[PDB]
């Protein structure tokens, strides 16, 4: 047998155990019908202290990049740096402190070249291998011509503060999207921030427990050895129509003046927080799954799907982009749209 559960009223297949050789059985079936999956554990197969923020910060810590606000999506005047050090140190952060995020970096062939070692770790660690590994057999991102893979096709890094110490829930670390291509999202270090009043461990586990939670979930959550880091809210694609005119309505609303062929999906402008997540259920029928991410939790999304994230503690991901026949269509449409 394969160990797993199902989250979201059947929209997410949980996939147990990360050592489980036939993992992917299962998951073709569910893959199939455009249900994401999520695979607990794979941070147990990585060599983890090469993905700790210290490690990553000595690192790479002296190249220059763009930090983002994820409040505003407004630059920041810090450098890379000031970024690490307040990473868990709330009081290194700039002020009400901000919400940093420094994403994509490095990604794409960056990734593979100056990380070498973190992208050989990723490639040997990534789970359901005969989809989401370069070598796989259900994997044709290698083997298509360039013109039907998006030109950034690579692993990302993700590193951003969690929203806790600002209290602003509001604040997305990173903004409803859709996935042009198949991806696997894993949370590789959760650092737990401190100074200046912020929520402890245990405030920031009592917030996750006060959350909307599917009952498997909440179980999880009571088990100590697992560690939570990020909040997930995750749509079908079939939904991604709906939402877009949603969101157009709430930018009416508030006023929010607009260009006629105003896209707030393509934009990624929008948190959807949890007053507007009820009101897209009510008035839409758009039912919002919800998963928390604990360390070593790979999220698998079939393009086509949106999502959004919302860090509780300080967070980094990696994602890689795979190819699967399943979503091909759907995928070679969304890249051309992207022009
Ligand atoms: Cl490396
Ligand atoms: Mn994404």
């Amino acid at each position: 047998m394969i160990p797993h559960s199902w989250i979201c009223e059947k929209h997410i297949l949980w996939l147990k155990d990360y050592k489980n050789s036939s993992n992917w059985k299962l998951f073709k079936e569910c893959w199939k019908q455009g249900q994401p999956a999520v695979v607990s554990g794979v941070h147990k197969k990585m060599n983890i202290s090469l993905w700790k923020a210290e490690s990553i910060s000595l690192d790479f810590g002296d190249h220059q990049a763009d930090l983002l606000n994820c409040k505003d999506s407004i630059i920041s005047n810090a450098n890379v740096k000031e970024f690490w050090d307040g990473f868990e140190e709330v009081s290194k952060r700039q002020k009400e402190t901000v919400v940093l995020k420094l994403k994509d970096w490095p990604s794409g062939e960056d990734f593979k070249t100056m990380m070498p070692a973190r992208y050989e770790d990723l490639l040997k660690s990534l789970p359901l291998p005969e989809y989401c590994n370069p070598e796989g057999k259900f994997n044709l991102a290698s083997h298509l011509p360039g013109f039907f893979v998006r030109p950034d096709l690579g692993p990302r890094l993700c590193s951003a503060y969690g929203v806790v110490a600002a209290k602003d829930h509001d604040i997305g670390t990173t903004n409803l999207h859709i996935e042009v291509s198949d991806v696997v999202n894993i949370l590789v270090y959760v650092g737990i921030a401190k100074g200046n009043g912020i929520l402890s461990k245990a405030g920031i586990l009592k917030k996750f427990e006060e959350e909307d939670l599917d009952d498997i979930l909440r179980k999880r959550l009571k088990d100590s050895s697992e560690i939570p880091g990020a909040l997930w809210h995750i749509y079908a694609g079939k939904d991604v129509d709906k939402i877009r005119e949603f969101l157009q309505k709430i930018s009416k609303e508030q006023g929010l003046e607009v260009l006629p062929e105003h896209d707030p999906i393509r934009d990624q402008s929008w948190y959807v927080n949890k007053k507007l997540r009820q009101r897209l259920l009510e008035e839409y029928g758009v039912r919002t799954c919800t998963l928390i991410q604990f360390l070593g939790d790979a999220i698998v999304l079939p393009a086509g799907a949106l999502h959004q994230v919302q860090n509780f503690h300080s967070c980094i991901q990696v994602t890689e982009d795979f190819v699967s026949p399943e979503h091909l269509v759907e995928s070679f449409h969304l890249t051309q749209e992207l022009r």
